[PDB]
């Protein structure tokens, strides 16, 4: 029932609350640390990086 | 949790602790005997230098 148009306008809703989630990922700067950085403490299947 | 500046900062505090260690195995000059100096009585296994 909708349009392109007004998908387009969700779209752009729906980026800003992406990088809002980027935001809640990066922001979170603890003591420095980017604690939700997902880099920070990935298992890995290996003890390379973790 | 911490970082390496702040335990770089701590390890200022016990480089002074330590020196301050020193100190006393140094300091105590009981007329004029550093007895704690650690050289002063050791054993060594041997009567080479008691």
């Amino acid at each position: 029932q909708d349009k392109a148009t007004d998908l387009q306008s969700i779209q752009d809703e729906i980026s800003a609350l992406t990088d809002e989630i980027d935001g809640i990922s990066n922001r979170t700067e603890f003591n420095g640390k980017k604690l939700l950085d997902g880099t920070y403490k990935v298992d890995t299947a290996t003890p390379a990086n973790q």
